[PDB]
């Protein structure tokens, strides 16, 4: 499956794509205003995740730090990024079907649109300003807005025990966002997609 990764910030976004024990394609790379970055994502891929990383340092060796969603210092991810990161989820050609959504459940740090370039589903879409209107102890000091779990670390924002319900933090990402997930158990917002479908993940896309 294709993947058009744009970036429309005015700001430079280093976007990563992983599978979490894995890259996918090159797994990161540096995204300028307007820039484009087309990736291959085998058939029957589960448990992907794409997102940006903001205000990036990397070396020549592609080592380095970001302020959001860093993923072990390397610029080609190969495990997924430290919140808070907004993310575009999938899971590939699961009997006959790809599965698709956006979720707020490791916070949000950039507004984002994920949506088929092929027919016979939707896209979704989180694009408010959830950092402006962040909950002061919510809020990241390298910028974004982080879920509840991974400040307070606590068995009902994590829904450890596989028990949880809504919380304030979780109805504000909701509020903003009705269509990303904002807690583990929240009613799913997945879109179902015909399987080997093509998509586009813009950032900024308002």
């Amino acid at each position: 499956a294709t993947f058009e990764i744009v970036n429309r910030c005015s700001y430079t976004v280093w976007a990563a794509a992983s599978k979490g024990d894995a890259a996918l394609d090159a797994g990161g790379r540096q995204l300028n205003s307007g820039e484009s970055w087309t990736i291959n994502v085998e058939p029957g891929t589960n448990g992907g995740k794409i997102w940006a990383r903001t205000d990036c340092y990397f070396d020549d060796s592609g080592s380095g730090i970001c302020k959001t969603g860093d993923c072990g210092g390397l610029l080609r991810c190969k495990r997924f990024g430290r919140p808070p990161t907004t993310l575009a989820e999938f899971s590939l050609n699961q009997y006959g079907k790809d599965y698709i959504d956006i979720s707020n459940i490791k916070g949000f740090n950039v507004p984002m649109d994920f949506s088929p370039t092929t027919r016979g589903c939707r896209g979704v879409r989180c694009a408010a300003d959830i950092v402006g209107q962040c909950p002061a102890k919510l809020k990241a000091p390298g910028g974004g807005c982080n879920d509840a779990c991974t400040v307070f670390q606590t068995s009902e924002y994590c829904c450890t025990t596989g028990k949880c319900g809504p919380t304030e933090y979780s109805r504000f990402f909701k509020r903003l966002c009705p269509d990303a997930f904002s807690y583990v158990l929240d009613k799913p917002t997945t879109v179902t997609c015909p399987g080997s479908s093509n998509y586009r993940v813009t950032f900024c896309p308002t």
